[PDB]
């Protein structure tokens, strides 16, 4: 598969940033805070060690305005017709894609507002279409996405 | 509501320990490790900040023998017939208790084997009877038992 794009609808430093993606991505620039918050957004979407802590009040654009954090990722689930990797790639999930002829896949994140109980409540949803998004099945503490993607973080 | 008993089927220091319970409990003795492991078992049951870390390899009786941790707490859900706290105590849950004339309530903890993937995977289930225990619905990172019990831990 091949990553297509990422949209961050709200974060601690982002307002409506949409970045097209691929494999072997390289990020640079003047703003170090934006790069480290992009990497923290990737950790929040793709790792359990940052997901289990929840969202804190300081991780918003304004600390009380527009309390709705959405981080969307696209997967491009379809492979070539000469390679049989499509069925092995699809068969990890069953009910996410309604039709077998779908082209792309979505992974989304949703944050409950921090007005009451002062806690983030990370909710993970996937699905083949943006409308009628469905939850990720977690039978205990480990959800179904954690068996698919393993994130190894390297920092000197 | 009045605690009845606690059963620890396996822990880092317990084998077949069953302790009767009540409110306003005082624990003392020569063995400090048993007291702190009893308190840690209570923290693993009713506090989320220790529940979210899962179980390690060292939290077993022997490090490869009898990998089945069960911690059972009895609740005594029924109250007196002249006080209307019974309905307000029952109405936090709906599908756990099959009959309205049920007397006792169970809260159980289950830990998967640590042989594969090196993680504990805490599974929590409650129910009015010991058999056919149903899972607590956790829609995000917070289950329904979190809104019931608030644990305040004091240690200088």
């Amino acid at each position: 598969m091949k990553f297509s794009n990422i949209t961050i609808k709200n974060f601690r430093n982002f307002e409506k940033v949409n970045i097209n993606l691929d494999n072997k991505n390289v990020i640079f620039g003047m703003n170090d805070i934006g790069k480290t918050n992009f990497l923290y957004a990737l950790r929040f979407l793709l790792d359990k060690e940052i997901r289990k802590f929840g969202f804190n009040k300081s991780d918003y654009h304004k600390h009380d305005t527009s309390k709705k954090i959405e981080i969307i990722l696209t997967l491009d689930l379809s492979n070539y017709e000469k390679d049989e990797d499509t069925k092995k790639l699809i068969s990890v999930v069953k009910g996410a894609r309604t039709s077998a002829n779908a082209d792309v896949f979505y992974i989304a994140l949703e944050s409950k507002y921090d007005d009451k109980e002062l806690y983030g409540n990370i909710i993970l949803k996937w699905g083949s279409e943006l409308d009628n998004l469905i939850d990720i099945p977690g039978r205990g503490n480990i959800n179904a996405l954690d068996n698919v993607f393993k994130v190894i973080y390297i920092n000197p």
